Order: C-alpha cells, then sequence, then structure tokens
C-alpha cells in the first residue's frame, strides 16, 4: 500500500451521483491496488485494496471472467476518472458498499466498494486540517484585499481632496469600511454563503485552493 | 442533557497552553450539567456529564473543601492550570483552580470523539466557513474593480496625482492569487497549534454553527 494513502492525498475531493443519492469520493488507483475515500457530510468512509483481493473479489463478483488484478483495476481507473455504466449506494451497520454495474471488453463487469468508517487519522488529513489551513488563507486574502481597497481609496481622496478635480459622476464608489462591509455580508450573505448542500459547490469553488493547501501541508 | 449537546455546537473554540502540547476546547455549561470537545488537531475527544457525576468526582478529587454539584459546574463556568495524560482513546484533562481561598480540582474524562460530532462541530462549520470567505473575497475582489473604473476616469482625461507615491497597479485577480499562492499562503495555511484558528475565526465560526442549526 503506502504509495496509495499518499496519493490519496493529493486527489482532490469530487462529486459523485448515485440513485438520488450523493457522495463526495476521490480514489488513486495504480497496478498494485486502490485507495478509496468517501464522505456523505455525515460520515467518512474508507478503503484500501491491494492485489490478492483484487483477485479474489472479482472472481466471486464474475462468475466467468479471467483476468489478472491489473485489468480489473485499470478499467476501475477508466470508469471513475472521468466521472469524478451505473451506481447504487448501501449501507450495512458502520459500513458503506459503493457498487458499479458496467462493462470490460463488451462483457459485463460488477464490483462492490467495501468501506469502513474511515480513521481518525485520515479524517484529520483529508478533511480537518486542509478546511481549516483555506479558512485561515482565505481570511488572509480578505485582509490582503481589504488593504489593497483602503489603498485605492486613498488615490481617489487625493484626485477630488487635494488633485482639484472630478468625473463623471455615475461611476463614484463608496469609501471601504471593512466594519460595514463585515456587517452587510453576515446579515445579508451568509445565510445561502455558507450551504454545505450536496458538497457539489465545495469541489467546484475550492478545490484549487484545497489542492494547494494539500501540497503546503505535506512538504 | 439533549439541550447541553445543543448549546455544544454554537460555543467558539478555546485555546489551551500545555506542557507538551496545546489543546482547542468549546464547553457548554448548566446547572445540568456539562458537554465538552477538545481537540489536538490529530484527534478530537468528547465528554458529556449530569450532576450525579459532578458531586461523585469531586468528592474524589477534593478533600480540602466541598459544595453543591451546581456550584462546581457554576466555577467552573468561569473558567487556571491545565495538564493532561492520554490512556489509549481516552484524554484526561487535569485543571487546578482557586475556589473560596483553596485548591480546586477537575478532571474531564474524555473519550474519541465520535464522527457525527466531528461532522457538526468541525467539518460541515469549517467546510460552510470556506465557502463564506470565498463570497467575501468575491465581493472585495468587484469592489475593487468597481473603483479602478473609477480612478481610470481621472486618468482618461487629465487630472494628475499630487503625490507621485499613490498610484495603485490595477487590480488583476489572477496574478494577485498568484502572488499570494507563493508569497503568503505557506504561512497562513500553518495549523500550527491552532491559535491562529482561535484569534481570527471564531466570530465566523460562531456565524456559521448557527446558520446552520436555524
Amino acid at each position: 500500500m503506502e504509495e496509495l494513502e499518499q496519493g490519496l492525498l493529493m486527489q482532490p475531493w469530487a462529486w459523485l451521483q448515485l440513485a438520488e443519492n450523493s457522495l463526495l469520493a476521490k480514489v488513486f488507483i495504480t497496478k498494485q491496488g486502490y485507495a478509496l475515500l468517501v464522505s456523505d457530510l455525515q460520515q467518512v468512509w474508507h478503503e484500501q485494496v491491494d492485489t490478492s483481493v483484487v483477485s479474489q473479489r472479482a472472481k466471486e463478483l464474475n462468475k466467468r471472467l479471467t483476468a489478472p488484478p491489473a485489468a480489473f483495476l485499470c478499467h476501475l481507473d477508466n470508469l471513475l476518472r472521468p466521472l469524478l455504466a451505473t451506481f447504487s449506494c448501501d449501507c450495512v451497520a458502520d459500513a458503506l458498499i459503493l457498487r458499479v454495474r458496467s462493462e470490460l471488453s463488451g462483457l459485463p463487469f460488477y464490483w462492490n466498494f467495501h468501506c469502513m468508517l474511515a480513521s481518525p487519522s485520515l479524517v484529520s488529513q483529508h478533511l480537518i486540517r486542509p478546511l481549516m489551513g483555506m479558512s485561515l488563507a482565505l481570511q488572509c486574502q480578505v485582509r490582503e484585499l481589504a488593504t489593497l481597497l483602503h489603498m485605492k481609496d486613498l488615490e481617489i481622496q487625493d484626485y477630488q481632496e487635494s488633485g482639484a478635480t472630478l468625473i463623471r459622476d455615475r461611476l463614484k464608489t463608496e469609501p471601504f469600511e471593512e466594519n460595514s462591509f463585515l456587517e452587510q455580508f453576515m446579515i445579508e450573505k451568509l445565510p445561502e454563503a455558507c450551504s454545505i448542500g450536496d458538497g457539489k459547490p465545495f469541489v467546484m469553488n475550492l478545490q484549487d485552493l484545497y489542492m494547494a493547501v494539500t501540497t503546503q501541508h505535506h512538504h
């Protein structure tokens, strides 16, 4: 394993849909096996699989296929890269089972992802820590942009206050005040702005920042 | 004790100073008991207690003094010397205060937090905070672009600057992100000991948690 986990850490979160259910998920597949991580925004599920496990489960699932685990693994990777054939999601006690129904070389292929609850180590490394790093960095952005904004106000004031001049008037901006900026933001905008939703917008507005935090945290 | 869990979702995180590490702690105290969540930014611990446990535990820990459970709780609400030890999945957080002019002892008996509270107390709110900060970034950027349009009007026709050092370079988002990622991100994304988290985010934290719950 080991290399799987390490590749998993550099994977971003994607969005997946199946039978109305959605999941956040990332996967790192090699010829050695895969690591998978899945969250419904309530629990987090994990699986790591090796070559031995692939052979055993593909045989049990497909009572008529013959290939090395490599074939089974490359098909799974070429099925899940673009997406991130048809899926379903079942729970049993603490575990999650992600089912695949699809075809390899014109023959139907069945695979079940078997995920146990992710350990606290994973949930920290893949969710908590990076997410907390993003918020900080974003809070730096805000601060750096507010200083940018006050610097543009000293410039226009230099035009109006002293430059001794005026404009077309249809463009005069209000002086920027971060106190009133926040207050209007956090009465008027926050209610939808912090919407966890389907994890759908998190994977589409934030992943570049997510990757950059993880690379940093790990290097 | 169902209300105690509810009230906990919306307390901010405190930072705690220890000998070998620091902890993050949020806590909700009533006359009914307490609920605490602690974290070292690797693991998360939980404890919920009622007033039955309070008097047994205080009687064990304190010989110099006694008092009704609700008063002990009220003094803890006040919340100091902190130490801890970790046996397997237990964190025992030890506190040392001064009540009635005498030493006072309290130990938090903390087990590994359920995934469900990790989600409710960190992941969901933390994710919410990131989406909210990103809308802000957006609104500042638009605001910056508006102010350029304004200043480009003065530049368009005559109008000279007096102080030959005030010029702002025109705001272009993609490059601002570019410089931020090389020049600022390394320091600014560093979790550290959690102190940054407690120093500049607990207002947004209290606002997101309360939004989410309502």
